[PDB]
């Protein structure tokens, strides 16, 4: 997966 919060 690819996860971000930015």
């Amino acid at each position: 997966q690819f996860i971000a919060w930015l």
